[PDB]
């Protein structure tokens, strides 16, 4: 009766079940919330040496590599998920993207615009919902869908 997208997974530390989902790399501890036209994301992007362009406005030569990218966003998204940090205020700092400048917000979009992973995560968010972390040709993506 699991949504699509959804898997039943057994935690290797605590022996409790949790579910996780492999369009978005998302995972929670409780049963998920068993297609719109357009969606409206956010997201903080770490990128890395593999990057299509290793470049951004933080950093004139990315030089970490994609191990070191994903431990920065695993990092990351534990901070938001503790309250310690909000998503908001780590990508105007962090986010290896112009949209930085705008909290994240890269507006609304339907299929067909972004990378397809990307648009993926987006259109198997729930609205209010976060990714885990997504890979593209872009580097490494939190996504938090607004609308
Ligand atoms: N700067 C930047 C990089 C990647 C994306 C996602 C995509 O292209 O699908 C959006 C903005
Ligand atoms: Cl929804």
């Amino acid at each position: 009766k699991l949504p699509p997208g959804w898997e039943k997974a057994m935690s290797r530390s605590s022996g409790r079940v949790y579910y996780f989902n492999h369009i978005t790399n998302a995972s929670q501890w409780e049963r998920p919330s068993g297609e719109p036209a357009r969606v409206r994301c956010s997201h903080l992007l770490v990128k890395h040496s593999q990057s299509r362009r290793p470049s951004s406005w933080r950093q004139e030569k990315i030089t970490r590599t994609k191990e070191e990218a994903l431990e920065l966003i695993n990092g990351y998204i534990q901070k938001i998920k503790s309250g310690e940090e909000d998503f908001e205020s780590l990508a105007s700092q962090f986010s290896d993207c112009s949209s930085a400048k705008a909290r994240g917000d890269l507006g609304a979009f339907s299929r067909g615009q972004m990378q397809k992973p990307f648009e993926d995560a987006s259109f198997a968010l729930r609205t209010g919902e976060m990714s885990g972390p997504v890979f593209t040709d872009s580097g490494i993506h939190i996504i938090l869908r607004t609308e």
